[PDB]
């Protein structure tokens, strides 16, 4: 069970990354407002939130999202899509670990998504500080689902620390790196990680922790079913670095459980 305050929460950042999957939201004029066909942000569209900024395929690893800004909540939302076809990458093969000395010592990060966020860190930092300094009082929030959750995560652990907290809600998120990683992360210092999953999608158990990964505490486990409403009672708080008893478990996963998050989520078009 979690509070209403951040069920709320958890259920207004499940639409910002739903909303980055319609493909009209990564290629709209700044000024515009987000809108998404299907009912699949209605808190988006109500909070009348618009872009500050939109990307396609940029960098590498075809990094797409926008970034927002939202009047209603006070808040500078950064949303990273994540992919085009979930059953390709279940495929993967390049969950080589990279050093990210830089972020933390030994901390040791997935080989796709440190040269993605690094391909776009650039462009992103200056886009987000520009941003900032125009609208001090608001909250900076990355967000994402899938893909795009893990790559939050490492933009989120990256640019903390530049007098801004950052926090950062992730939805349905592959492990990100090693267990020095892991446990950088559950510090939790200079902005708030809610790491989000649902029942036995398969997606938070892989890369596999034989190949060195880990995932940080603590974990937000949604335990009602497929295409069936959360409520605030269906949330559950698990502790502990790679925790079992959540998403972590030795039973049969899924892929159509990985498309549930609050609503459909990764089906935008």
């Amino acid at each position: 069970e979690v509070s209403q305050d951040l069920f709320n929460q958890f259920n207004l950042f499940a639409q910002y990354s739903a909303a980055a999957y319609c493909g009209k939201n990564n290629d709209a004029p700044a000024g515009t407002n987000i809108t998404c066909t299907g009912n699949a942000c209605p808190e988006v569209e109500k909070a009348d939130a618009t872009f500050l900024y939109s990307f396609e395929d940029s960098g590498v690893g075809d990094v797409t999202g926008f970034l927002a800004l939202d009047n209603t909540n006070k808040l500078i939302v950064l949303s990273f899509r994540g992919s085009r076809s979930i059953e390709n990458w279940i495929g993967n093969l390049n969950f080589d670990l990279k050093e990210i000395n830089d972020i933390c010592s030994g901390c040791r990060g997935h080989d796709g998504f440190t040269s993605s966020w690094r391909s776009v860190a650039d462009t992103l930092r200056q886009k987000v500080e520009d941003a900032v300094r125009e609208h001090p009082d608001y909250r900076v929030v990355f967000t994402g689902h899938s893909l795009g959750g893990a790559l939050a995560t490492v933009a989120g652990a990256d640019l903390r620390g530049n007098g801004y907290d950052i926090d950062v809600f992730s939805y349905g998120a592959p492990r990100v790196g090693n267990r020095a990683f892991a446990e950088f992360l559950t510090v939790q210092t200079g902005g708030t990680l809610y790491r989000i999953t649902h029942t036995n999608d398969i997606v938070p158990r892989l890369p596999p922790r034989e190949f060195g990964y880990s995932h940080s505490s603590p974990e937000y486990w949604i335990k009602s079913g497929t295409l069936v409403p959360v409520t605030r009672n269906d949330i559950v708080k698990i502790e502990g670095i790679d925790a079992t008893g959540g998403n972590n478990q030795p039973n049969i996963p899924d892929i159509p459980a990985h498309l549930w998050y609050f609503g459909l989520i990764g089906t935008c078009l």
